[PDB]
């Protein structure tokens, strides 16, 4: 038993939520929120963009040190970080971003690494601003996620789109 609340079950271990995920993990206040990042970690925008913002750019800060001694993550990659004011830790995954050309099927290999966690609060990997099919997002979550996955979806409409078309 968890402190989700309000989510719809699709599976035995994803559920989803039309929810603003900043709101969520404030809420909650889940071991692991993940972070719809980019290779360098530049939180400008999207989910990223609103969860630095949360932190009151705390996120960014320390994002920037984890570049500055590591380098960049991959397309497909990850990594553990602080959560702040908003979870225990931050998964940042870098799903593709289809508006910079890359590769579709990198969005399972990043879905992967949500298998390293027990239970996690999450967006669409690959939505929004990276430019990929949400409905296509959700079908590579469940067919590749096994660990318990709480999906949040803040467009309404695109929440209602996801239920309905689920197979
Ligand atoms: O949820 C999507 C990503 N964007 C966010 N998700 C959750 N919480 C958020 N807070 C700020 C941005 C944001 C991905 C699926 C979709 F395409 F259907 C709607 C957008
Ligand atoms: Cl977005």
């Amino acid at each position: 038993v968890n402190s989700f609340s309000g989510y719809l079950k699709l599976t035995d271990n994803v559920y989803i939520k039309n929810a603003d995920i900043v709101e969520e993990a404030k809420k909650v206040k889940p071991t692991v929120v993940v972070n719809a990042a980019n290779v360098y970690l530049k939180h400008g925008g999207g989910v990223a963009g609103a969860l630095n913002k949360a932190t009151n750019n705390a996120m960014q800060v320390e994002s920037d040190d984890y570049i500055a001694t590591n380098g960049p993550l991959k397309v497909g990659g990850s990594c553990v970080l602080s959560g702040h004011n908003l979870a225990k830790h931050c998964l940042h995954v870098v799903g593709p971003n289809v508006n910079k050309g890359e590769d579709i099927q990198l969005l399972k290999s990043a879905y992967e690494n949500f298998n390293q966690h027990e239970v996690l609060l999450a967006p669409l990997l690959s939505a929004g601003i990276f430019g990929a099919d949400p409905i296509h997002s959700l079908r590579v979550c469940v067919d590749t996620v096994r660990t318990n996955v709480y999906l949040a979806v803040f467009d309404k409409n695109l929440y209602d789109k996801l239920v309905s078309s689920f197979l």
